[PDB]
C-alpha cells in the first residue's frame, strides 16, 4: 500500500513524489488524472501519465470524447488505469490560465468522494494556474475518501505542508 505519506487530517495524506512513479509502485484502485474537458493529455500531470501508459491513455481517451463530448470543468470520468492503477479518474479542475471559475475546485474535489481511496495530484495546480495551498485546503474540506496527495515539486511540497492549517 501507500508509503512514506505525511497525514493532514482524518484522510488526506501528502508526499512529495512524482505520481508516475507513485503510481507504478503501489498501482492504486484509482489514479486521478489533472484532466481538461477534451481529455487532450499534453503537459503536467496529464502529460505524464500518458507518457507513461505510452500514450494508450490518449488512444482511450479520444474513443471516450468522440463517443460522449468533452467533460465539464468540474466533472470527471472513469476510465482504465492502463499499467499506473486500475482506474485512472480524470478530473477538470478549473485552468485559472483560462479564465475559468476557481469556485468550480470544489465541484471538482467532490468526484474524488465517488472512491474509497485514490492516488491524485492537487487539482488546479501547477500549469492549471491555481494557488496550490488554496488547492489543498480546497481537497481538505471537501474530500470525505482517503486521499493521497503527490506533489512533485519538493519546494512546494514544504511550503505546503508548513502552512497546513
Ligand atoms: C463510505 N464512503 C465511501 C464511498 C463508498 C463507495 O464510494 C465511496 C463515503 N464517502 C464519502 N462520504 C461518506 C461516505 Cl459514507
Amino acid at each position: 500500500s501507500f508509503s512514506g505519506y505525511l497525514k493532514l487530517t482524518d484522510n488526506v495524506y501528502i508526499k512529495n513524489a512524482d505520481i508516475v512513479e507513485e503510481a507504478k509502485k503501489v498501482k492504486p484502485t484509482v489514479v486521478v488524472n489533472a484532466a481538461n474537458v477534451y481529455l487532450k493529455h499534453g503537459g503536467g500531470v496529464a502529460g505524464a501519465l500518458n507518457k507513461a501508459t505510452n500514450n494508450a491513455m490518449q488512444v482511450e481517451s479520444d474513443d471516450y470524447i468522440a463517443t460522449n463530448g468533452p467533460l465539464k470543468v468540474g466533472g470527471s470520468c472513469v476510465l482504465s488505469g492502463h499499467n499506473l492503477a486500475k482506474h485512472c479518474l480524470h478530473v477538470v479542475g478549473p485552468n485559472v490560465n483560462k479564465g475559468e471559475d476557481i469556485q468550480l475546485l470544489k465541484s471538482a474535489y467532490e468526484n474524488f468522494n465517488q472512491h474509497e481511496v485514490l492516488l491524485a495530484p492537487l487539482l488546479s495546480a501547477g500549469i492549471f494556474g491555481a494557488d496550490p495551498i488554496h488547492s489543498l485546503r480546497v481537497c481538505v474540506d471537501t474530500v470525505r475518501t482517503n486521499v493521497y496527495l503527490a506533489v512533485f515539486d519538493k519546494n512546494l511540497y514544504d511550503k505546503l505542508v508548513s502552512s497546513f492549517l
